[PDB]
């Protein structure tokens, strides 16, 4: 019956999907609609604190983050968490809430065609800093680290492309899609070539990540996960 320590990521941008509040140590964001819309599903009661992860300078490490549940510092971590093979190792994440994985991202009328066109060049290319974008580029595709320039917000991502310290930029598809809706001149290029949603962690064989999963599928069902995504994610000031 004791509270729960959430660990919550303390983003420095993309904040839509989940930061402090107005400096406060409360929280808001996309991803804690979704916990406390799930949490009411839950046929127990899940006392909880949120618990801020990070420097306050930089958007934390993802892996690390996660990492504080397995060694006991958070009971949980409630955010925009990749769901990936290594980390399905170390917790037990819920069924995702929200689809996505790596894409390319670069200026219209760039000739990069996707992930295969980076592979076999020679460009820097831009990736989110804490994301596990880096470790996959570097482990699963062998790009070069020499090559890898760490982006912290979307107006990075608009002068690094715009002047070309980097050829693309690699990150998650909900990322690209909130850059994309802020600052126009950008593409696309290619499909997903990761597919790792998004979930909360909990404990290795935490019964809570299974009883989680049935209350977010209960969202899905009754259109309001898709509401919560229109509240904070739906604006765009890009047609191309
Ligand atoms: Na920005």
């Amino acid at each position: 019956g004791r509270r729960l320590r959430i660990g919550v990521p303390d983003r420095a941008s993309f904040k839509e999907f989940v930061s402090r509040l107005d400096g406060s140590n409360k929280v808001q964001g996309y991803a804690i609609d979704v916990f406390e819309a799930a949490v009411k599903l839950i046929s127990y009661p899940v006392p909880h604190e949120f618990v801020l992860f990070g420097d306050g300078l930089k958007n934390p490490n993802f892996n690390e983050f996660v990492n504080n549940v397995t060694i006991g510092v958070f009971d949980a971590v409630v955010g925009d968490i990749a769901i990936v093979t290594k980390r399905t190792r170390i917790v037990d994440f819920t069924q995702p809430y929200i689809e996505s994985g790596l894409v390319v991202v670069a200026p219209v009328g760039t000739p990069i065609r996707g992930v295969d066109t980076l592979i076999s060049s020679s460009g820097r290319v831009g990736f989110q800093v804490g994301s596990y974008a880096e470790n996959y580029m570097i482990d699963e595709l062998n790009i070069a680290r020499s090559r890898l320039v760490p982006l912290g917000s979307p107006k990075e991502y608009a002068a690094a492309l715009q002047n070309g310290t980097v050829a693309a930029i690699v990150d998650e598809r909900p990322y690209v899609d909130l850059f994309l809706s802020e600052f126009c001149g950008f593409a696309i290029r290619g499909q997903e070539f990761t597919r790792s949603g998004w979930g909360f962690a909990f404990p290795r064989d935490s019964p809570l990540a299974i009883d989680m999963s049935t209350a977010i599928l209960g969202l899905s069902e009754t259109g309001q996960l898709q509401k919560i995504h229109d509240k904070w994610l739906s604006r765009s000031n890009c047609s191309n």
